[PDB]
């Protein structure tokens, strides 16, 4: 016996001691007499349409694949629970937080960003850390990253950013000119670029990295009072990264390093956990904040906004079938129960639309019917009907229009959203110049030490060297605005590669 | 109170007397505060993306429709059971017939052919009568209709026939030139055309017509001996048709006459039933038969091949949700359990492919996952996996390749199909010139009386009059070959219409 | 020869004197030797998979259908042009209006609302009248109908309203309880319900009805000044309707009356046209209007807001292939060129989202690539790429991200939208209690005469009689609120029916 | 830098005195600002009326289509096929009508088991599909870089692929799955020997051969038929990558094959292949020692010499990868008059699968996609409608056959060649056909000691991770090929173990 992941089939076989193997059938349940030979007219004759056993199986094989996620395609998944450890009901009325000790089942999927389905785990790229909370008030999806910020602050630039991070439209090759032309033209990315090219750019698996909601969200309590917040989930396994060299070696030796690591950890009882926190900022404090509290390229300094403990995230169950439970799982940031709402973060606002929209495409109109996506701890009752692959009773004969006089589902007033008064013109406000350096300089000078700065620069230069000179200059010009020693160190490294 | 159908919502309401209305939720189960007004900026301001309650419902509304059936789009469904009354185990070893008194759950769908989803029920058109038997050896789909024969004998002509029966490609109107140009050019249609234009052309609802498998099938017993057969299911309600005038009036008064009739009959306890029979022809008889026993335009004379009683079909349950149970139901002629197999009928052979093929398009790759299509009385175990909208557990962590040394499903020797010897050239054999008039003449002459023949002719002439003169002549020439009186009477009526 | 529609095939044949038919090929262009018989082993043997000609054709046949429109499924289409006859550049800078005499190609589709694809044309229901203008500034879709108003004033009730108008989820039959439970519970529908059950409820074809954009839209001129407007296109053939008896008779005789009528009119040179007008309201006037100027259930009195002539709409070309040019045509209200914008009408706002959304489902992600939907008089250049059935060069090797330093497409500042400053909280504002009777009373009293009010009441009572008494009472209560005579007349008729 | 890297720069340059196009929405409406969304106030929520944003975002959300069930990772190119010799005595297909005749072609090279973001330089067979756009329609020769395959019956294909891919629970490559299947189905011995040899990892796509693999049927002008094999030998020469170098490249450049081919064509180094055929008469098909339609068998060159026919030349790169490569579709059933199938069970199964999988991956009207459209033939038939129906949908032409209105007619000269058969319509077992003879000829005569050593090391290196009982079964099969083959692998396994 090797690692648990390797022994998957052996264990499956063993669990079935009373080896009476099931009868092999067609999709419609008809028993198959011989699924090892096709029907022909005579030993060396042609194949007949009459062989439905063949067609039935082949037609399905021909349809096994579904579109991969447009971003975050390569990932790993696990399941467990969320347990409340502290009382934050003064901030939020959400049932998931109602009592200390209350557990809510969770589903999680970790992932890289740019790489497709057959790409390596151990590569520099941010990491996805999505959490699905199956609450009594429906599903709550906290779709986070392993960073508290992001590259851009306006959603209309997201498709372009992702395009620049992927393959050239003609050559289908990664293109550093694309990567850096966009980044140098859009210096808002300076903060996240700095995080990305640091040591945490390549975590040692999924268990040794933090998780963040990134966006600023809104919490509403029972009295209707609201505050803005941030979600943080620190790894109880401690931060641990892979060196550029080891990451390179592993991407070849085991492209599925992250998947294997997580499966084996759980299989052997080493269940990973994260301590769940929140930062709180009142509406009054939001007015005085030195930056836009809804700018996704900014963090809320811990000094001024201390982490407030809330609970724990524990992963103790591996998927039984990867496609059904991981590949098909869908997280929608808009899935929020009463007590948790969205903030005016332009980026968050854009995601409110994007996720359900893309899910209806890659999964299907009724993707919420898929078991792993089904809000099984809440009764779904509404006036929505039909659609492709309607896998339930489609709500039977219940009246399908609202309002009605026949006893069908009623709206619950207490669930109404929190209302705020906004003022200003309805138009496109430019945010390209919303301070792209202040917090980046703080990160460079105060958070990192000498060794870490040297590596950051070496990592940046190592990739930037392949972009054209004019792109290198504009990129260095941006790093120099962050801190003159930051830009010059990179320029020096570039000079020698050139 | 009116008919049961009208009181659908009222009864639903009453059945929930001592209950509180459910909470209206989003698709993800999040309670909704107000689903009667959208979120806007101020009383007369723009709509916000934040209103995910709105877009969650709208998006689903936008995706309610799926493609209708390419043919037989307009229909009605009901459920019940099939009961064995006689012992035919000497002919077939199929479990569905294993013992007298055995009941098997069934699902049925009645329909017209050419009309789309919003067409009228009472129109001259053959009628679909598909029966799905949920047996222990998988689902057995007997996709029959109200006639023992069909218009053509080769499947490669089916798409063309259907096109001719539907709308003109440019105008989108019914086109009698298309209809009769095809029928006149393909005289093998004379038999079913004669049945269609007779009184049997417009049944009084679905309960007053017979059901037939039409094709010749093959039965195999426990010793491996096989015979050919026909499936017949005669109405216990008695044959009742509608007159041309009544059918036209009803098509305007109640386009859903068949749906209502069936629903009300079942809702009032008047469960419709059919007596199930089979005709048997030994391989030896198949050789001496005057025509091609596998020619779909020919019947097996009752005098030479008597009906052998087998059982009863009873419909005692209305669907609860039409879309999920009727619109989404899928019957595949290729769905046959051990003991029942296909025959070399060219038409049936073509149907072995078309149905699951159109179902993978209409419903989706995993259409067999939809409840009503699921072979719930059987255990589905194989090596098929994944695909869009994959429900259930996708067969867990079971070994996905065959053969394997890990205890996964195994083929069952007893399920092996019956072998028949064939020899000859592998090519396209013309069947256009097979007998196209003999059996038709017997029908025109003996099966029908003088009064019925008159109507047949005026029904034909009534529609044919709108086709060009050259098409009329060609069609009349065909009728004249069946019987001089047949052609002359039609020509006489055409003469005055013209 | 008969009418042009009937002679479609004949004319096609004729336009080919030297009738040497083209060679019959597979989808891949391989010539077919015999498409009338399939390949079998021996004259009475089984079908071979080797018969690719069969499968190729059958497989396409099995996939001919696509989902019908969720609403307005039944319709007809035609093509022509829009011609500017008057100068309104003082209100709008849109290129389509830039100069008197300017001609822009248009596409139009007329339709009913509730019935499915095989339903009748001559039924009571509003009528769709969508116009696609292929301008140099892209496509402009004015998705109108034959009434200036609608049943509801908030988009979130649309799915429910439509459900109440269609079939019972269990019985699949039209349900008057659903129809009237909804309408009586939402009296804002009184205005459009009064219009619907009036003579204009069943137009005599599409050529004899008016067109209206219904909603309030916004126009912006070169100076950046804006005004609100209404779009009107009056029938030059004059208003003409069908009596209840004639409409009923025709729904039986010719379910495709509207299609035939339109086709034959254009085919014989009787090209229908409409005079295009607009009503203009200043932002100042919008502040003093007695009702909400953006309420879909209200009209702008002509006395206070006169029609201002703009141009002509002429349909002079029939479709060559219905499926390709009509069934697949897609109109998006959000398709507006510079100079034409949306207003804060909650209903319009909702439609901005719904159409493109439903089109991505019904047609596909790249539905704009379908010839009839392609903005062929404009150059499409952006950063959108890929997606299923990408039928173009996919913009070749052009840089796929914005911004970029490589010459890819740039935004055009002059196209920037008009900006307004709105005030108030961001929440759901209830409009259920806005004025629901005032304009309706005027309609009943002034717009109609004694003779018309009599028919109106009979039509309403004729359908309402089949709803339960409690629903009849609630409905009459609302009608009475509009005018005593209105309610008492319906009740009197209802009394005899009951 | 290499041409590949300068893609955007060259694009910019080709548009010297041009001026950028106006950025528009999908519907052609000019865009004023596509860098900021519409909000109420500088810090307010997003509005639904920002259709510029939705139009773009909704499309981004739909960019992905399912990848090929197999052969997902690949590279494409275009060029022509030129006839150099006359084989019209064997086939009447227009593509071979005269010396010098050039026909446009589309080619896609690929691996097999890996998904879209996987490495090019890994052990795996290679796909070498060729689409010939002929006057008689498209001819798709969907080949591999091997003349044989692992199995001989199509019903085992889904299982084989499954064993080559990821474990259903762990989503990891599983050597138990790989070897349990191969050891249980020894017919795979021949192709497994090819796979684990030096040619298991070619140096790019230009340094490998292509084969149609299956036995096909050629019919000439007087309706006479013979069986054949298609072979296309690399004019650049066979060149492989060592295991160490392949490993390094898989990390250094997962898109090595793509880059190599692109730059080669970009710099004028147009790769070519010499196209040949092998011919076997119907009589020789009777005398052949094995089943001539058995995919695990080759026709010895000594008895069936390579007959030269023409050249395959790749001289044009894709302008848009998604459009010309990701969306390209090859159907083995696409054969013009003069070229037919043979009773090879594997080929017969492919006749169904490809068009079938294409209707799912691309769509019902996938043949309407430019790269797949048979542009050098007039398509005319009775097929209509379907999703994303581009074109005129054949206009108002009569849609039923037969008709009296002048619509398309069948052409009698296009009829298939008929053969006589006799037998029961049943499932005949082929699991026990010869699984070792030709394999032995490969191990003994074709390879030398260095190569046999490398072969055994390659096999043991991977086989070592499977359970012992699987190892023994595998070794048992290799032993049946040659004692020295199994003993050497076992000795290496003893060591790794
Ligand atoms: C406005 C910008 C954004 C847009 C439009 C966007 C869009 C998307 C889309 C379309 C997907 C694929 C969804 C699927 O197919 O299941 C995706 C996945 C993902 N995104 Fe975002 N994204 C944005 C910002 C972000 C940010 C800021 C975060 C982190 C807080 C994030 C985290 C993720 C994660 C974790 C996944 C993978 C979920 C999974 O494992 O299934 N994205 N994103």
């Amino acid at each position: 016996s090797r690692d648990p992941a390797s022994d998957q089939m052996q264990h499956w076989k063993e669990q079935r001691a009373a080896q009476k193997a099931d009868v092999l059938t067609t999709g419609a349940g008809n028993p198959v007499g011989d699924k090892l030979n096709v029907i022909t007219v005579g030993p060396r004759g042609p194949l007949l349409v009459q062989d439905v056993v063949f067609t039935d199986e082949m037609a399905h094989f021909d349809r096994e694949r579904i579109p991969e996620r447009v971003v975050h395609a390569k990932g790993a998944g696990a399941f467990g629970y969320f347990e409340v450890t502290h009382d934050i009901t003064k901030y939020s009325k959400a049932k998931v937080f109602e009592h200390i000790g209350k557990k809510t089942p969770i589903a999680v999927r970790f992932s890289t960003v740019a790489g497709e389905s057959g790409s390596a785990d151990t590569v520099r790229d941010p990491r996805g850390f999505a959490v699905k909370f199956y609450t009594e008030d429906g599903n709550w999806d906290l779709v986070g990253n392993n960073t508290p910020i992001f590259f851009i602050r306006d959603p209309i630039l997201f498709p372009s950013f992702i395009h620049s991070q992927k393959r050239n439209p003609q050559t289908h090759l990664k293109d550093p000119d694309m990567v850096w032309d966009f980044w140098s033209l859009r210096p808002e990315s300076l903060h996240q670029v700095s995080f990305l090219f640091s040591d945490r750019g390549i975590p040692d698996g999924h268990r040794h990295m933090n998780g963040y909601g990134s966006h600023t969200f809104k919490l509403v309590n029972a009295n209707g009072e609201a505050v803005y917040c941030k979600f943080h989930y620190k790894t109880d396994q401690g931060i641990k990264n892979l060196s550029v060299e080891d990451a390179a070696r592993l991407s070849q030796e085991d492209p599925d390093y992250g998947i294997r690591d997580l499966f084996n950890a759980i299989a052997t009882g080493k269940y990973p956990s994260w301590t769940f926190y929140i930062q709180v900022m009142t509406f009054n404090q939001a007015e005085t904040f030195p930056f836009n509290p809804f700018d996704l390229t900014k963090v809320w300094p811990h000094k001024d906004y201390p982490l407030i403990p809330v609970g724990k995230l524990v992963l103790n169950r591996n998927p039984v079938n990867y496609f059904a439970e991981v590949e098909q799982i869908a997280f929608d940031p808009s899935n929020m129960p009463p007590g948790i709402e969205a903030s005016p973060d332009k980026m968050l606002q854009g995601r409110l639309f994007a996720y359900p929209d893309t899910h209806r495409h890659r999964l299907g109109p009724n993707y919420l019917h898929i078991p792993v996506n089904c809000p099984y701890r809440a009764r779904v009752a509404n006036y929505q009907r039909d659609g492709p692959m309607c896998m339930q009773d489609n709500q039977g004969g219940a009246p399908n229009y609202y309002p009605n006089s026949f006893g069908a589902p009623e709206q619950q007033p207490s669930a109404l959203e929190h209302s705020i008064q906004y003022s200003g013109e309805v138009r496109r406000f430019n945010t390209a110049n919303d301070d792209n350096v202040t917090q980046v300089r703080a990160f460079y000078v105060n958070v990192l030490n000498e060794e870490q700065r040297k590596r950051l620069c070496e990592n940046i230069a190592g990739h930037l060297k392949d972009a054209q000179i004019f792109i290198q200059k504009k990129a260095v010009k941006n790093f120099t605005e962050v801190h003159p020693d930051y830009g010059s160190h990179i320029q020096a490294l570039l000079d020698k590669y050139n």
